[PDB]
């Protein structure tokens, strides 16, 4: 009896990813993964973003664990690695705009954005799969 | 609030897709994803091949919706549509092979082998998804 994931978790390259049905702050996004021992989803590959984009635009504007909070314009993954340079093509265009207002990266449609932290989206959190010898 | 396929069935293109936990044999596994009004696996696009035969790298060999049951070398989705010829390139170097003795397919590596129907192997189910 095979599980890679738990249970209402979707299984893709050797992660799990969890998305939510209801809406939160960007914050409360990260807690709200923290609480089920994840991260608020943090993007390596294109695989990972092309899946996620799409399930992204059937739902609704979702917050990945992105942000520029600490630093403006530098925008850095929730577990502290910065945006590499290669994943910059998947910004709307138009995007990012409102520097020092708009703090929080969301998937929008076909590409990224960024918006107000404190409006509520959807979410997608990721964590590490398990194996089936 | 919105959910776009049922707990425990993952998005995809408008699908929603099921990976079972368990093994069964090809019929046994058509008619698990029918008791939930779904069908195995019928693959209509690119992106959803790639999709399925990651999971079924992790998992195990795994069957899909396509045989040759009926009539000996056409392989016909359990919808009744014949393989599309743009997806004749996702079946693996030397299959599929023993043409009459193995007439279900199944994801195996990173493609598509014929297996013995017999066979006890994972399955996926597919039905549509319900928008927002
Ligand atoms: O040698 S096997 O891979 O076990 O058998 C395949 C083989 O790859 C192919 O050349 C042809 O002979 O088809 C057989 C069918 O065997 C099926 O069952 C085995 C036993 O577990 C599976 O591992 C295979 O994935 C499957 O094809
Ligand atoms: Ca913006
Ligand atoms: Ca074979």
């Amino acid at each position: 009896l095979c599980r890679l994931c738990p249970w209402d978790w979707t299984f893709l390259l050797g992660n799990c990813y969890f998305f939510s049905k209801s809406q939160r702050n960007w914050n409360d996004a990260v807690t709200a993964c923290k609480e089920v021992k994840a991260q608020l989803v943090i993007i390596n590959s294109d695989e990972e973003q092309t899946f996620l984009q799409q399930t992204s635009k059937a739902k609704g504007p979702t917050w990945m664990g992105l942000s520029d909070l600490k630093k403006e314009a530098t925008w850095l993954w929730v577990d502290g690695s910065t945006l590499s340079s290669r994943f910059q093509k998947y910004w709307n265009r138009g995007e990012p705009n409102n520097i020092g207002e708009e703090d929080c990266v969301e998937f929008a449609g076909d590409g990224w954005n960024d918006s107000k932290c404190e409006l509520k989206k959807f979410w997608i959190c990721k964590k590490s799969a398990t194996p089936c010898t």
